[PDB]
């Protein structure tokens, strides 16, 4: 196994367990851009213990509709799953996550 680790962090929150996902895989760091249809919240529940802030409380989307918003793509289930992030160069949606602690 062994391979490398999508890392997360989440910025501009009013606290460190809550605020905009970013993901970095050897790296720069950039927004997270996700593109599920249904709203699950298994990625946010490893993102929010993967910071040491407990599960999560809730999520909600950013930038629905913006053909201009760029961040890094990561096509499968879970974050945990990539080993290899790509650009995503328009329409990236986002995602604002507030953690328990």
């Amino acid at each position: 196994a062994f391979q490398p680790k999508v890392q997360s962090r989440l910025v501009g929150g009013s606290s460190i367990c809550e605020g905009t996902v970013e993901v970095r895989q050897g790296a720069q760091w950039a927004a997270l851009c996700d593109s599920s249809s249904a709203r699950s919240s298994l990625r946010w529940e490893e993102v929010c213990r993967e910071q040491q802030c407990g599960s999560v409380n809730s999520y909600r989307v950013l930038d629905a509709g913006d053909p201009t918003s760029r961040g890094l793509f990561c096509p499968h289930q879970k974050l945990s799953q990539c080993h290899e992030l790509w650009e995503r160069n328009s329409y990236c949606k986002k995602v604002f996550v507030t953690c328990q602690d």
